């Protein structure tokens, strides 16, 4: 049964294709996404 | 003459303060400004 389970192979290699993408776009928009002070933009910082 | 040069001597010094102010941030704003375009927020561009 631990052998058994199937995951994203059932899944079309276009859409999973897709889904691979969405998951990368969403990691790197958490990591590398930054805001900045509102009177001076030149200072701009990440999350952790 | 040239020696007998006045300058910026001649301005107040609260003046003096406030014109070597906003020299400063007129240079800091131009070397260190940057853009990005809508499509991929997470890539901003210097000038040079
Ligand atoms: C994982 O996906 C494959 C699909 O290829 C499943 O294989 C099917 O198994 C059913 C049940 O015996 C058969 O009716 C189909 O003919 C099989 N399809 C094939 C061989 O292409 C497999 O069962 C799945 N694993 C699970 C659900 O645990």
């Amino acid at each position: 049964q631990a052998l058994q389970q199937n995951g994203s192979s059932v899944l079309s290699e276009d859409k999973s294709k897709r889904l691979n993408t969405i998951l990368n776009t969403m990691s790197t928009i958490y990591s590398t996404g930054k805001v900045c002070n509102p009177d001076n933009p030149q200072e701009c910082l990440l999350l952790e």
